[PDB]
């Protein structure tokens, strides 16, 4: 895993996922409370019931992180324009991640038309504000006062969230699939094993979707009741690749005692990222490791006396290790317990440095 | 001392000494209890006497270890003939180093004529017998049926005592100084630092020098008074050189809390002569340091979760080290508690491997 043939140390990671899988996503709007009636887009027009109560009509989040069995589908949906969605209204769908990832990117299928206009957000940690990660609408600069196909510039900033209508046409009724990729499109992205900026840029606990307008036909401009009933919003699955997070220092995450998912430490560090030295070693500081060095947390040395040390940044810069060991068992001095306290002499077969 | 510029370790020794100076002999025989009287050799004889109570008569064992001061010197002397010494009785002279010593030389200074036959021996440990160190007599073949001047043939034994009558003359009747030389006439000599053989024939705990035989004129031979009140033995220095032995692991000797002397050992070794690694530093097999390489023991690894550790001879020929920790705490298994006990992962936060 996390070492190489000879056994040295070496960079790992988990396997790439779509940490949505099983995750129960949250949605503001949810059609089926109370029925109402839905008709899909086209002359004609085939009409439904969303309906909460029976098994065979409803349509809850659950739909979107479930398995997706091409052969026939399963989606969420939202009431329809006569319920009042459309816009300015805006709905919502979160996904709790529950634990840092390292996302690559974000893809819908959607069950009907996509959105006219829809953002991605995300949040690098639980506690931190909610961040565009991607803009999508036919009207950028009047949806999200944002430029039509804006490119990042070459030393600027390598973290805004740009916009485009390439993924909002209605042309395909269905199967609509919008893919958002964190990486793309990133003047550094080449150079992203050495780029902290990306390396957050692409960090993220959780994920959100934001359905912020209906592509429409026009119809809709007369209240028509039956016109109304056939817009809608409808994803058929929500799929968020990546790999959870460990800063290289794992290959694999594992659910706790408490339920909560986490990384398996090695290197010789440990915390919830992997992104902490274990006590006793901060012979350096800890590092995300790399495919050229494996940044690996180095033990102090002691000489066996103390199990406890602490990072020193002056030793650091005089000698080249700076692992600072406290309280040295058997009267025994030293940075790394290697010397006897003064006035203390190494005597035969007694183990600790005993008196003159 | 232990350790060179960049202070890498290297071999080192406590500095030359005679380990007699302060170390109060002891003698079988010592003429003054009760008083009697000597007369100088020569005609002329000017008699005086010995005795105990009167310190300016006395003459005890303390005379041999004492400062010496070429402009009048100090003696421990023997009853004269008359007391019935010359042969077959003999003289004891037992010198108690209390700690073992790499001994090189023992030096005797001689008040009278040297003895015509004297044996010098020594123990390796105080428990040990007592070994032949070298043998002197005008008569050896006779006396100590022994050759000559035998030498030591190559290959041959190292080990044993050899005789010369070089120093068994009585010539000057004062002064007769004799000196033994260990590694003198040894066909390894050379070679010493890799000559376990040596390097043991070196070692002693204690030395004794045995007086066997009176170097006499003849006038004895008819029991006259005044003659055997001539003859007898004396000696106005006992000085024996060497240094303290540690096998290179020390620099200097230190007597401790109980008042015994014992080195102060570097190189992670301890024990009273330095020859045995201080627990937890078994990664390797105890060696006495040389020039070539200063053997130190080197620490076990552990991880910092045990603070012991057996040397396993097993581990050592499959792998470099074969340092094997005992009982790792926070459940962490190993060798040298570098893994998770089966089924116990590293889980952030937490310092110890907790369950599934
Ligand atoms: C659906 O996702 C969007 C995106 O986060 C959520 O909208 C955000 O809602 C919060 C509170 O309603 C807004 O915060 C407010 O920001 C303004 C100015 O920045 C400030 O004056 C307020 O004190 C407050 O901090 C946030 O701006 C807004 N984001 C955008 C761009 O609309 C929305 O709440 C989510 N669905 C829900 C729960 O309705
Ligand atoms: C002065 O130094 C000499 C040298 O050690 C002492 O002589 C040694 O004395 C012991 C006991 O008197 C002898 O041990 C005996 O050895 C024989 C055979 O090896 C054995 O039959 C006995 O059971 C016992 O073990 C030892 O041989 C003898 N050494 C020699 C070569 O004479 C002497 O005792 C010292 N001065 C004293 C205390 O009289
Ligand atoms: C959701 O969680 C349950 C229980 O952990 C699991 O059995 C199920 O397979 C998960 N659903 C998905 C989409 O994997
Ligand atoms: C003998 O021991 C005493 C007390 O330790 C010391 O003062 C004295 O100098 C010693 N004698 C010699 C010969 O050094
Ligand atoms: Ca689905
Ligand atoms: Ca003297």
């Amino acid at each position: 895993e996390c070492a190489d043939e000879g056994g040295r140390p070496q960079r790992c990671m988990p396997e790439f996922v779509n940490a949505a899988f099983n995750v129960t996503v949250v949605a503001t709007n949810t059609c089926g409370t109370p029925p109402e009636e839905y008709c899909v887009q086209t002359v004609t027009k085939s009409c439904h019931l969303c309906d909460a109560g029976q098994q065979h009509l409803q349509h809850g989040a659950a739909f979107l992180t479930d398995y997706n069995n091409q052969a026939d589908t399963t989606w969420w949906q939202s009431q329809t324009m006569l319920a009042g969605v459309q816009y300015p209204n805006s709905i919502n769908l979160t996904l709790h991640l529950g634990k840092a990832f390292d996302i690559t990117y974000v893809r819908l299928k959607f069950h009907t038309s996509r959105p006219e206009s829809f953002a991605i957000y995300k949040r690098t940690r639980e506690d931190g504000p909610w961040i565009p990660y991607q803009y999508y609408s036919g009207s950028c600069e009047n949806t999200y006062s944002k430029a039509n196909r804006g490119f990042i510039r070459t030393g600027g900033d390598e973290q805004q969230a740009l916009c485009t209508d390439e993924f909002s046409d209605i042309s395909p009724l269905t199967g609509g699939n919008v893919a958002f990729s964190t990486l793309e499109g990133r003047p550094s992205a080449y150079n992203f094993d050495n780029s902290p900026v990306l390396q957050e840029w692409v960090t993220a606990t959780d994920i959100r979707v934001t359905l912020n307008r209906l592509n429409t036909f026009g119809d809709e401009v007369f209240n028509e009741p039956k016109v109304l009933k056939s817009y809608y919003y409808a994803i058929s699955d929500f799929a968020v690749g990546g790999r959870c997070k460990c800063n290289g220092h794992a290959s694999e995450c594992v659910k706790n005692e408490f339920d909560k998912l986490m990384c398996n430490c090695k290197h010789n560090t440990y915390g919830v990222d992997c992104e902490k030295c274990l006590p006793f070693f901060n012979d350096r500081p800890w590092r995300r490791a790399t495919a050229e060095s494996a940044s690996e947390c180095l033990p102090c040395d002691c000489n066996g006396r103390s199990q406890e040390c602490y990072f020193d940044p002056e030793l650091y810069r005089s000698t080249g290790h700076g692992g600072h060991c406290t309280n040295c068992r058997d009267n025994t001095d030293g940075a790394k317990c290697e010397r006897c306290r003064e006035n203390f002499f190494r005597l035969g077969n007694t183990e600790a440095c005993s008196p003159a």
